[PDB]
């Protein structure tokens, strides 16, 4: 349970939830907004 948060320049994947980092499989992890229809958080279906 040791998440780390992303830079200015790390923003270019999700546009609508937030950017952190997974430490038990160490890759750039974007939680997107509950209610966007893909997993990228970028075209509100609603």
């Amino acid at each position: 349970v040791s998440i780390t948060k992303c830079s200015s320049d790390m923003n270019g994947y999700c546009l609508h939830g937030q950017c952190i980092y997974l430490v038990d499989m160490s890759q750039n992890y974007c939680r997107c907004e509950v209610g966007y229809t893909g997993v990228r958080c970028e075209h509100f279906f609603l």
